RNA sequence: GAGAAUGUCGGGGAGCCGAGGUUGUGAAUUGCUUUCAAAAAUUUUGAAAAGCAAUUCACAAUAAGGAUUAUUCCGUUGUGAAAACAUUCAAGGCGGGGCAACUCGCCUU
């Protein structure tokens, strides 16, 4: 914080592929998986 | 000025449903008025009918009307003389979703 600035709102957030992200969580928590199922196939799937 | 991405504040349109209210029918109870209709001293009481109601319940309709049997609708919007429109609109195929109806995407004219 003390040196840079991001040239951007510097207390505000943005969108950051939450799509993704959120279904990593979601299939982080079934466990019991290989960590490789969640590809680009899967997860457009899925998202369908 | 234009374009895309991210948030904030408003507006418009469409859709799926709910509860009343109102008018009318039927009923339970109770009233005001009038006539029949008797008794009693112009007046008081009793039977019946009608008019108007009140409290509660079930039901019918809820713009007049016109379709249709799809588990579908059109009727208070705009344009304007055509009483004609707009507000829905192609063909296929390659897939996702379900008990399937049906729903949701991709591809080329």
């Amino acid at each position: 914080e003390k040196t840079h600035r991001w040239n951007f709102v510097e207390d505000k957030k943005y969108p950051c592929n939450e799509t993704k992200t959120m279904i990593s969580s979601r299939l982080d928590k079934v466990e019991n998986i290989s960590d490789d199922f969640l590809t680009r196939d899967i997860e457009q799937k899925i998202w369908h």
